[PDB]
């Protein structure tokens, strides 16, 4: 799929603020550490979220159902119309150039129609 | 098939407002803006389908029964006597490229005439 | 084959109003839309088939007939003679070509006779 | 063979008022179109046949006769002659050539001869 | 994943006051060293862990939940009526080109369709 | 073999005056034309070849008597001894050239001597 | 790993004073010069790391306590923000470059599909 | 060997006059003329044979002793003493060119150590 | 290893004054010249050796203990801090450029796409 | 071997005086003219070998033997000591080479480690 | 190895004054020759080598002596001196080529991961 959305950046605490074997502190801190940096993101995030989610739902959703009608209702029979017309191109146009191009190219084919070989193998 | 239309782009609620494992608001709410959504997005569409779908199919029936009988019963026909000529000079053009290109490609064909080698291999 | 019509382009309901499981009307509409469709390019398809079709045949088959016959019983027979004149050139031409091309690239070949190599694998 | 006439373009009546499973007419207008057409086709080609054909290929008999005697008993020795002169040419011309190429070319095989490499493989 | 911190540099004693066989001194100060080394290092990063992290996870938590919100909610929408001109356009634009290109592509591929050898193999 | 004559034309009724299964008259005239072609072609070309066979037969075999004789005791020998100053000269040439070049090319081939790879296969 | 120390440089006594199976002193004199050489080298180091070692070390310590807890508490976190705006571009930038790119690349794909051979193989 | 004749041209009566199955005469003529050709050509051929034969090989066995003794007992020896030179100017020449081309292509082989793939295949 | 000294030049007698099955004189006195060369070679090595071994030893021993103090103690962890401003840059640089530059050579990647292929094959 | 004399030319009668099947005189000519070749042939060349061969032999021997003599006695030793040079001015160039070279090899390998393919096979 | 001799020259008398099956004397001369030349040779070269040899082995002995005393002892721990600053510099020269230039290979790496294929096979 093309018009997928790529995969989210890791975000999560050992993957910011991240150390190795040779880096350490004291243990306990580790997860007061933790447990703010958890607890401000999700109080602050969700908030957000309960206030003002609802309104751009809708607003999008009217938008895509207007955009979707349309595209399915006025776009793709023009563009099948446009086929039928490009079709009809091809019916004229491919056999010509395949009438000048496809010797040349049988006879070019010739220079792989003389390989000859020896060999010889040793195993233990 | 060359003249087929390309696969939908994804638009539901969980592919358009995505989120990971580091995101999160409180769970009601994720029930909440979905059912929004999907049913604005319902209602509007299905109205605008029911109150304009039949004239636009009655119109492109109709253009499109005139575009099918024009292409089938006046354009190939014609394109089957074009056909016909494009054999007849092929007739005369095929064989005396062949006459001129043939040797030369047989002749180079002789590089790969003179190949040999010698191999000891091992495994465990 | 190269003088066959390449197949033609699909028109059917749900191949030109296409839709994905994102999108939805009311469901008793498809049907409605798929018959005023389905009817409508028919019922204009036939009338112009059943007044237009027999005089086109006719026309085209008294073409054909003409066509074929000169092909047949003019064109051929003198392509043969065409081809006899190219078989007597060809005879003063190809060995003569030959002769100073083939030591060259029969030389040439002299490249890929001197492989040698060594290999070991493993697996698991 | 080089000199075969290529095969010819179908015609048949489903092969040149061609449709698909999206196009129809009334079933029964099918074969009367069809053949109307296959009949005209034959009435009028059987008739320029019975006139003319056996004129043409008398004419062309004795003129491939005539064609084939000349080749067969004026041609060929000549290019026999030829052929012997282009050997005692080849005699002295590609053993001086060789000479001069071959050295070349033998040193210039040894690139290939230093081949060496390693491998694991793995499957389930 | 392309947004993934890369990996830490080794800093541990042995591995930066690296020696081999050939370089000794004393057996006992080398526990001397690595103990100086190890305990200074802990007690210097402890000390500033302990005194300055939670202000900095708090503030990040709070920015990153900001900027997370964003993206969510307002880029890709926005970014999905983006796509759906895109796939309008491509609509348009793939089977034209295809048109033009295609034939001569497939008229090339002549090339490689005449192949042939022969070989010979022994082993001991 | 060089000097050897490529193979006819095909000219037979069947193979010059062609039909395929669309093209068709009646059935009785296609052996009338084909009798009236091939006894035509046999009746010329039988009294050709009665009256002037013999005479071409006797002088092309009286001067191919002389060419022979003249190639197999003046023309080989005299080459014999060209050959014998050839392999003089290569005796002179062979070794200085390959003490020049070949250093070089064996140092040349030290670019295939670091290959490895690892390779993982699955099936079903 | 690109940030690891690449190994030390061979210094034992066989490694730097080296002889061939052609070189020959007196026997016992082997000895006497490799303990010189061996215990001169081994006092001269141990004095050096027993008087300098423990400074060194204390103040690299230190040194790579500020620099890591600079490193992990002030430059990830910029980064993994400075990636979130990389991927919001990439988000618009990759449909559309893609848009133009691939239908020109799938043509082109097509040289390859006309791929035929015959072999024939022996072996002893 | 490269100092050997090549095979004689094809001229048996068959092989000179050669007729395909569309091409007859009388059958009775096809063994008369046959007869006077190879009759004729024998009877010319033998009788110069038999008269000027023996002079030739006289002429050049004599001719071929004087060169031969020159080459065996002139020749060869200082040939071989100019290889002794060849041999020593080698000597000098080799080594000193590996010198400084061996390290180059040494490293330069370090461009094929990188490879791995994965592979799945399916059969049926 | 890069830093290992590479063998040394062979110097026996039979290596140095070598000769080959055409090239003999009286059998006693190769003994006579192989002892003559052999017992000069070790007398005048060997006293060299005694007298002068000892010193050198001393100092290249005291010279690599400076050297090698230097090396471990002030040089590595400056290359260790180097490394991790290196870390840091490679950070920001990286991502960067791989956006822009990896969509175009996914896109290169399609031409790889379109393989097909016949083959027959025998043995005997 | 570099400095092996090749071989002689073919002069036997049957292999310089040839002929074809096609090519004939009277059957017992052959035995004399055989006869008359071999028997000339080796009295002209007997004789002279008898008459001279002794002193050239002596000549050639007496010249190898100086020739030989100054070679292995005088060159080779000078050659050893120049091996002796080129051996130290190595071990300075090659190491100071790689350097330089060795990384960007390595580096520009990373092109062939991202393979990865699909493939089916059919068989009858 | 680099500084091995090539081998000698091949000068015996059949090796030297070679014949083949077309060539010949009296039998019995063909001693007579050999012998003079091989017993000439070697009673010219045995004399040489007992009066000259044991000079040159004396001289030679001891010049190499004195050279190989100088190589081991006062070129070789320059050499590694050399080394240590090589390895010095090159700690901190690759690193940051690498920097730079692996991003972007294996970047390119990326247009060998779209391989695809399809194949069918026959045999006999």
């Amino acid at each position: 799929d093309v018009y997928r959305l790529s995969p989210h950046v890791t975000t999560g605490f050992a993957d910011t603020f991240k150390e190795s074997n040779d880096i350490m502190g004291f243990s306990f801190m580790e997860k007061v550490n933790g447990a703010i940096y958890k607890y401000t993101h999700f109080a602050f995030y969700a908030v957000l979220n309960l206030l003002l989610a609802p309104f751009i739902a809708f607003s999008f959703g009217l938008s895509f159902a207007v955009m979707h009608f349309a595209v399915v209702w006025f776009v793709q029979p023009i563009m099948k119309l446009y086929y039928v017309w490009l079709r009809v191109f091809n019916l004229a146009y491919e056999p010509a150039l395949r009438l000048v191009c496809d010797p040349i190219h049988r006879s070019i084919a010739l220079i792989l129609s003389g390989i000859k070989g020896q060999f010889k193998m040793n195993s233990s």
